[PDB]
């Protein structure tokens, strides 16, 4: 009984030549934008991150893989939409800090706190913040945190971790660069340390090399951090079989996901962007990586099985999942990797959806954690920049420009993005808001004091 | 009672630094997005274009003139929003081309079909198709067309003008650019001379140099097109005086404002980004432009205007106001011209909702025709193209990048952007459309057979 609608078809209608062929809609929409209002409370929340997934980025996601005139089924189905802003703030200063990194943005609707860019979980002034996943947890709700990146990195390492520079993944590191957090300082620890500590119910992802890392001291000292979570009952897992295997995670038995040494690996190959590569070279077609796997879930086949266990939990579940690598590919300059990632995301949002759906006092959000490079231009385009020409399902070219960096990585940009929602409470995500209020919105939906 | 909410304040509500300090709200948001949804009749529509603003446009202006957290009292404003395509076609094929120009795009949302880059009121068959404003005139309401460009440019000519080519501005290039449109050869004629018989109450704009032409064939033959204006019962003013003067505009006594040459004056100027130039070069200060003029007046004075003689129409009317230097100067790589154009859009925009929230019966709506290039990114940002650091009512730095041409103009981009709106029947904007689903939506808002 889907009491709340989802949008389910907002494709073209019709032959886009023609009059009225390439509308999106057909009637009006304001009977269907009442019903999509609720205050009730919610019970579970997913938020689904597009790391760098900008409105750029999903237009030639969309473009490519459905055609101008086609929708994505999830992505584009959440009927409630606005835009929202992510500046960070300089540390020393305090002051606006235009672009952010993922940390920074994360921290911010994970705690409701602006912070600088690389920092985890703390303030400018390095103070600890509770998380959206540390509170939901100590209310009784169950936690989820999956990524196809590696579990240290900023994304999903914001809800458990707090530390004063991202780059501080296991005990090596924050020795070095973290010396106030290292546990053999007296700190609280590495990031992968506090991860192990605040035992989420389900954590999937990639970062198994880190776990390979001894600790310094503490009840695990000179042992792995593998070896750690084993002690502390954690299940681990490390490949789809395994994981489907799981009948049950929870306090008791907490299920630890690690398939990959580092990041998952992508969905698409192509080649790189380059220098008039729209003019010199001739269009590419995405292909599907080998690499990929039967062995290796998808974010999707993640996504579901996270839903599947939490759900067990009669006052209700946090979930974030993060589309990791749309971010990692547009650094890249590679079209086809960031597309494919944006395609894999859809696929899990729609799983969400379902559930929530289905479900009806669930809260689910897509968004990104700020904007990014790519950019589509004009075919004929000469830019001083990367770039590619691609033949999309349309049976048209599109051309896409990385063009803010002269450096070997392009750059993330400070645009104000697309944010949708469905469900209860998801009227606080329409027209203007701040990446902070996202904190707000999702503590006062689930009731959290 | 304004029984129809506006956003007063989407500001930052407290000190950034501080817990809670970033939000821009205040409770939930349910109650009064409910009370935003009517159904009911538009009176009148008021649609605002900024030519080229998408939403990094809007930001990087918000950045500079309000702050980070600030909000522009207009444009943040609207309570019901989304994001729209604004794909065109290829002419020979029929097949979507990404990246539409502004004629393309304002045709679409004029007649609700897609059509080819440089068509204005006509199909990829070159077959003519009626304008919202057109159909207005012929359902009796009052008809208005005001803009910051030569009122030839695309934009304001796509609602009273159907050729082939943009460049047909008058006879002289019409004979020679778009033949069939040619008077002489039983064409309906060129822009200006549609746009004399399109005969609309209220036009207002610049583009005066166009009208010292003189006609091949008609009824006014070898009279300039001013002559054949002033011949038709226009009431032509070329100053803020003479605007001033104006007690009504009707189909007797249709207003023509002819307030420059060319395109209207800039409100602020600045250096043009330079290779490097956030590096090499000093952070600027936007200087307001000392020849803008008394005697000229702006988008907002054009705004008021235009509202109080059409609003004397007991029937209706239909508004067009373009914010059209935005594109303009984003494309010469101009950061001040730009942001300054953006917040010239915004004081008309605060004016037509005032207006709005005032009659209740006004639909006001606010976006862009399609993307551009500037950027927003870090600082030290070591860019290929060009770049320029700002000042920024906040007191920090924030650098702009152009980096999609090697040619002297900055391409437009093909990401969805923005839309937004105020009044009966704006839900219809929410989620995501397509620019030709405008056209339905306003012409079913006014009841138009
Ligand atoms: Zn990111
Ligand atoms: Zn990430
Ligand atoms: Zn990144
Ligand atoms: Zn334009
Ligand atoms: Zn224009
Ligand atoms: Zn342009």
């Amino acid at each position: 009984t889907p009491e709340m609608p989802v949008l389910e078809n907002r494709a073209a209608q019709g032959d886009i030549t023609a009059p009225g062929g390439a509308r999106r809609l057909t009637g009006d929409q304001t009977a269907a934008l009442r019903d999509s209002l609720s205050d009730k409370p919610a019970k579970n929340i997913i938020l689904l991150i597009g790391d760098g997934m900008g409105d750029s980025e999903i237009t030639a996601a969309r473009n490519y893989a459905e055609g101008a005139g086609g929708f994505f089924k999830g992505i584009d189905a959440l009927p409630l939409t606005g835009q929202y802003t992510h500046y960070a703030l300089n540390k020393k200063t305090g002051k606006p800090d235009y672009v952010t990194d993922s940390a920074a943005s994360a921290t911010a609707w994970s705690t409701g706190v602006k912070t600088y860019n690389g920092a985890l979980g703390v303030d400018i002034h390095e103070k600890d913040h509770p998380t959206i996943l540390e509170m939901a947890k100590a209310a009784g709700l169950a936690t989820g945190n999956v990524s196809t990146a590696e579990l240290q990195d900023a994304t999903p390492a914001a809800l458990v971790a707090h530390v004063t520079s991202r780059k501080c993944y296991g005990p090596s590191a924050t020795s070095e660069k973290c010396p106030g957090n290292a546990l053999e300082k007296g700190g609280k620890g590495s990031i992968t340390e506090q991860l192990l500590n605040a035992r989420a119910d389900v954590t999937l992802g990639g970062g198994a090399k880190t776990f390979a890392e001894t600790a310094t001291a503490g009840e695990w000292q000179g042992k792995t951090l593998r070896e750690q979570a084993q002690a502390r009952g954690y299940q681990l897992v490390s490949d789809a079989a395994s994981l489907n295997s799981v009948t049950e995670a929870n306090q008791q038995k907490p299920l630890l996901g690690l398939f990959a040494d580092g990041n998952m690996p992508v969905r698409w190959l192509g080649p790189k962007a380059t220098y008039h590569g729209n003019i010199d070279k001739p269009a590419v077609t995405c292909t599907p990586n080998p690499q990929r796997n039967d062995s290796v879930p998808t974010l999707a086949q993640m996504t579901d099985k996270a839903i599947e266990l939490l759900s067990k939990n009669e006052k209700g579940f946090f979930l974030q999942v993060e589309g990791a690598s749309i971010d990692k590919q547009d650094h890249a300059a590679n079209p086809c990797g960031q597309i494919g990632e944006t395609v894999d995301l859809d696929e899990a949002v729609q799983r969400a959806l379902e559930f929530a759906k289905k479900e009806g006092n669930t809260l689910v959000i897509v968004t990104a954690d700020h904007a990014h490079a790519s950019q589509i231009v004009a075919p004929d385009t000469k830019a001083p920049g990367l770039t590619q020409a691609l033949n999309t399902k349309d049976g048209a070219v599109m051309v896409m420009s990385y063009g803010n960096s002269e450096e070997d990585s392009q750059e993330h940009t400070g645009s104000q993005l697309r944010i949708a929602a469905y469900g209860p409470h998801a009227a606080n995500v329409v027209g203007l808001t701040d990446q902070t209020d996202l904190f707000y919105t999702m503590k006062a939906a689930l009731g959290l004091k």
